């Protein structure tokens, strides 16, 4: 079960929609398209300890 999360951290988006990947890196790129769709744009980060990002916008 490698469920992936990812917090927003901008005015586009505000959540933690969770999905499941290979790994964490392709989490990380699932999470990197699912905000350019929607135009979230910022920095990045991973959090290997809740297994969850933070793009910023």
């Amino acid at each position: 079960m490698t469920t992936f999360k990812l917090i927003i951290n901008g005015k586009t988006l505000k959540g933690e929609i969770t999905i499941e990947a290979v790994d964490a890196a392709e989490a990380e790129k699932i999470f990197k398209q699912y905000a350019n769709d929607n135009g979230i744009d910022g920095e990045w980060t991973y959090d290997d300890a809740t297994k969850t990002f933070t793009v910023t916008e």
